[PDB]
């Protein structure tokens, strides 16, 4: 109950910025996290002895892939948190403590290849499931995860309070599949001009919720440029993988993937943020203001890869 985590200065104030990175140190990593779910949720949300061991056994479950890891699990976490922060009064008791675990679970047991990759190999979790396929693995992995003995961290809720917080989670799993972000910004976009977008409607905070998960899983777009710049390196060395892997299958992959073809990566940066990444932020701020943030880095960074194109650096 009296155990408050507590941060280096620094970290305790650059933390409670939307473009906080969390640094090299692993072993910090789950201490921030937990300091998170105090701050946003309360001392009280969780049992301190079962989220630790909850956290642990979810760390154990990322693998060791370039981009898709523990680190991404967290740094997708802060995002949200500094989004619930920065709209404190807009959100449920239990969409603050489902949000930053669904966050943090997003990703459970990735291997670095796209949905794309395991229906083209035949892999067995495209049988079992035929859209958003790791999306689904990773929501089946958090409910694994959640039914060990001792991990039960939501136990003190209702019977009703848990299903709604599971469902919470689900939705915002399914929601870090990009093939469905383009569909739920464009409704979101209709109904914050044509100016019905009601966050009493459940159906419209699930799309609200949607594309805060799309804007938290895609911040590594949201920081400094040095960040941005080197992350870069790790999304890309998973795509030049599964460009490799699609090699193999007797498949010429998007340029995306072929490492033959580095030099058009500036170019495709350029193509993501105007297709992706300003457009989520854009209609996020739109829709919640204090989040402008965001689409300012992203911005800069966007204006940053204009100028890698021009020789510039
Ligand atoms: C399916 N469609 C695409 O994936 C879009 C695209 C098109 C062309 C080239 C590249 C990309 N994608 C990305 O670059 C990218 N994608 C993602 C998530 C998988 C969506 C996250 C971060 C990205 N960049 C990144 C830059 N710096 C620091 N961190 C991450
Ligand atoms: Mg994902
Ligand atoms: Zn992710």
């Amino acid at each position: 109950g009296l155990m408050q985590f507590t941060l280096p200065v620094r970290l305790c104030k650059e933390i409670e910025l939307f473009h906080f990175d969390i640094g090299p140190f692993e072993n910090m990593w789950p201490g921030i996290f937990v300091y998170m779910v105090h701050r946003s949720c309360g001392t009280s949300c969780f049992e301190l002895e079962k989220l630790c061991r909850f956290i642990m056994s979810v760390k154990k479950n990322y693998r060791r892939v370039p981009y898709h890891n523990w680190k991404h699990a967290v740094t997708v976490a802060h995002c949200m948190y500094a989004i619930l922060q920065n709209n404190h009064t807009l959100f449920t008791d239990l969409e603050r403590k489902g949000l930053l675990i669904a966050c943090l679970c997003h990703d459970l047991d990735h291997r670095g290849f796209s949905n794309s990759y395991l229906q083209k190999f035949d892999h067995p979790l495209a049988a079992l499931y035929s859209t958003s396929t790791m999306e689904q693995h990773h929501f089946s992995q958090t409910v694994s995860i959640l039914q060990l003995e001792g991990h039960n961290i939501f136990s003190t809720l209702s019977s009703s309070e848990y299903e709604q917080v599971l469902e919470i989670i689900r939705k915002a799993i399914i929601a870090t599949d990009l093939a469905l972000y383009f569909g739920n910004r464009k409704q979101l976009e209709e109904m914050y001009q044509t100016g019905s977008l009601n966050l009493n409607n459940q159906s419209h905070r699930d799309r609200v919720i949607g594309l805060m998960m799309t804007a938290c899983d895609l911040c590594s777009v949201t920081k400094l440029w040095p960040v941005t710049k080197l992350t870069a390196n790790d999304i890309y060395a998973e795509f030049w993988a599964e460009g490799d892997e699609m090699k193999k299958l007797g498949i010429q992959p998007i340029p995306m993937m072929d490492r033959d073809k580095k030099d058009e990566v500036p170019q495709g940066q350029l193509g993501f943020y105007n297709a992706v990444a300003i457009p989520c932020y854009t209609t996020l701020t739109q829709i919640l203001p204090p989040t402008e943030p965001l689409l300012k880095a992203c911005r800069d960074n966007l204006s940053q890869w204009e100028k890698v194109i021009r020789g510039e650096e």
